[PDB]
């Protein structure tokens, strides 16, 4: 409708995504926090709700089970989260924030806010839900 | 940074999240479709091949400007393409130390079957999206950043 246009949209979608992820990461680094966008998204779920099951974070995350688990080990190794074997299943892992994990909410949210305002500055508030809804119908 | 009409951070974050997820789903599904139909090609590969079908023998340098993925990642990906037999690296006759990138016979032949799959894929993927909506979507993506 027509392929050339469709391919161009797909490309822009995919550049933009990468640029977004990559600039937010840089901004966390510049302020001295060595974290990725993936780590931030995961931590956001936990700040809402601590003790999420790993499978539960599969679902919410996306990824494969391989990738998510590797991202979570990187996070544990930076001290943000710990991993417990569950009180309603040996099979399941529950995921808890450390103190470090809790502490970073204010500041990581602050940097993400600053990134967001600048990044979305040319776009109107009323364009968001259109954008969002077009993304939701893609696929 | 500020003004008199700020957006809600939550909304911006949700949009960023949806943008990211959707990018990933689209990439990953296109890759699955290529493999299911017998071609072991990533979306990154296919995207580079598109640039080569338009402009065979382009410089590594000019490929990176178009590519994004600024240098070491386009390169690593180019290497993987050479070892797949899709492309070939040729020292520039003019301008020392530049390379030009050329399609193999295999890389040329893939143009038709790979565009066929991607095209079908794109139409499915965008079927719920009206003709008026598309450049709107595209224009928002251009203003992001
Ligand atoms: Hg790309
Ligand atoms: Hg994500
Ligand atoms: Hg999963
Ligand atoms: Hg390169």
């Amino acid at each position: 409708k027509d392929f050339e246009k469709l391919y161009e949209a797909t490309t822009k979608l995919v550049s933009t995504s990468l640029k977004v992820k990559d600039d937010l990461k840089k901004m966390f680094k510049q302020n001295g926090y060595d974290i990725t966008t993936d780590h931030y998204a995961l931590l956001r779920f936990l700040w809402e709700q601590d003790g999420i099951s790993q499978i539960d974070l599969c679902e919410k995350s996306c990824k494969d089970k391989s990738n998510t688990t590797r991202i979570l080990d990187v996070m544990k190794n930076k001290g943000l989260i710990v991993r417990k074997v569950d009180v309603k299943d040996r099979r399941k892992f529950q995921i808890f924030l450390t103190d470090l994990g809790r502490e970073l909410e204010e500041p990581l949210n602050e940097i993400a806010s600053i990134y967001a305002t600048e990044t979305f500055k040319s776009i109107s508030d009323e364009e968001l839900p259109l954008f969002t809804d077009i993304l939701d119908r893609i696929g």
